């Protein structure tokens, strides 16, 4: 049952340079960002309100959200870690926050310290506040097909805790493969739990090729009638528990399937490989998208 | 369903080191060969009887078939182009050969000068010699997704050649994507009208991840049904109708795949793994294989 339209959320911005060495100067970021708007992605995660002491690379958050471009009809969400985060993102007139929690217990105290019952009651704080600011929020759930500490993760856990979010109001939640080690199998299985428990509409999956599993992952959960997914531009953010290993699935490469599929994304593919070509230089990388190869 | 056991078919010292840039002596050849069978390939495609004068890559032919060491059970593949270079496989001890067509007649016409129903002349004077030595023949089927002149190829047309094949008296037929270009409903739609004439047992497919579509091509075709695929070592071998982007589907990330989807190949990964290290050290290139670049 694959979907008409699926609609694709760039996360290169905010997880793609996260996830990066060397550091992009804000008017960078922005210029990234207004391309992607340019592109025609209807969703492009900007930036993360979290310490610079935490993650440095995201610090220049405030005036990144102040400074882009906001297109009509595009969203424009944004990370926040914790009550404060997310009360710094509304006051920089964010439309839209994303929280993030995991399934798996290890992963939760090395990330945040925490208990996965108590990520929720930090969650419900925000939740709360984002409900009378009028602010819509995004859950992300980590470790969905593996995780690098516990091992193995129950598609009963992943439905557990995408039941809890989806419950305290989150509108839509992304499930992510972090470690990329997800196969279809796995997949299925999940992604079959956790839709007794959620809507359809409201899953969206972030699958990381580390291992080289992303797209196929990706049509897996397409042929469940998942309708969004997640990807970074020219492939951006690499993985922390991995050697130099490719990180996200590559925007560029996945609408090239799609429309492959003659499935509706909206996104203009040689504006997106221009974005993507800009944001690689600045960072003196090369690309990991394979289109974007095969192309120039 | 999906097929509980895969038939890996690894071109790495055929497909893959023809379409290098560097090349790497017999003795190198030879070694890779045997790593691949220590590795647990059932079948490893060794070299081609071709003229040197025209793919000097393969000129060793002769000493690499009868240099490697021949494990019980495991098959050694040869392409022989013509009737010569099949004579001259079979006086070197070849059991399988290989000969290649298309689906696409200006493929054919401008890699041969004969049209599609002409190359099925050629093909036939080499079936009726191999009969008659008792010598295996497989077929294979460029352009099967797309040809790089003609742009879309017909389902039916990719039907008609490997039926041709088939009657023929091939016993197998490999379906190939040479450019890259398809996406799962092109898979889907040139094995649907192939499967109509030909017995699903007969097919293989051999995917290139020029534009990142390998994997996901090859997972539609195991949905269908399809049970052997093949694949490159460290996704040897680059694309010559193409750009400076990557050829062959790894086989190490298909090995992973199959892994995860509990689907029986007989193959070691870790000894599969030290083939493609080995080789990408003679070849001085990175290995294109995410599970290598993620393992170490």
């Amino acid at each position: 049952t694959l979907p008409k339209r699926v609609k694709i959320v760039e996360v290169g911005p905010m997880d793609g340079l996260q996830n990066e060495k060397n550091i992009v100067s804000t008017p960078v970021k922005i210029k990234l960002i207004d391309m992607l708007s340019e592109a025609g992605l209807s969703v492009i995660e900007t930036t993360s309100f979290v310490s610079p002491k935490w993650v440095p690379q995201m610090g220049d958050h405030t005036e990144v959200l102040k400074g882009i471009q906001k297109f009509p009809g595009i969203n424009y969400p944004v990370l926040t870690p914790n009550l404060k985060g997310f009360e710094a993102a509304v006051a920089a007139g964010a439309k839209e926050v994303v929280i993030f929690g995991a399934a798996s217990e290890l992963f939760t105290k090395k990330n945040i310290n925490c208990s996965i019952e108590e990520s929720f009651q930090r969650f419900d704080a925000i939740l709360k506040a984002a409900q009378s600011a009028n602010i819509s929020v995004r859950g992300y759930v980590s470790c969905a097909l593996g995780c690098p500490y516990e091992g193995k993760i129950s598609p009963a856990k992943v439905a557990e805790v995408t039941k809890k979010f989806y419950s305290m109001g989150c509108y839509e939640i992304s499930l992510g493969d972090t470690i990329g080690v997800g196969t279809p199998g796995i997949m299925k299985d999940m992604l079959s739990a956790v839709m007794q428990e959620v809507p359809l509409a409201a899953l969206a999956v972030h699958c990381h090729d580390t291992y080289g599993q992303a797209l196929a992952n990706t049509l897996m959960a397409l042929q469940m009638g998942v309708s969004v997914v997640d990807s970074s531009v020219a492939g951006l953010g690499g993985c922390p528990y991995a050697q130099g290993a490719s990180g996200n699935l590559a925007t560029e490469d996945l609408v090239y399937m799609l429309e492959g599929l003659g499935i509706h994304t909206g996104v203009n593919l040689q504006k997106l490989l221009e974005a993507g070509n800009f944001i690689c230089q600045a960072l003196n990388r090369k690309t990991s998208s394979k289109v974007a190869q095969a192309t120039c």
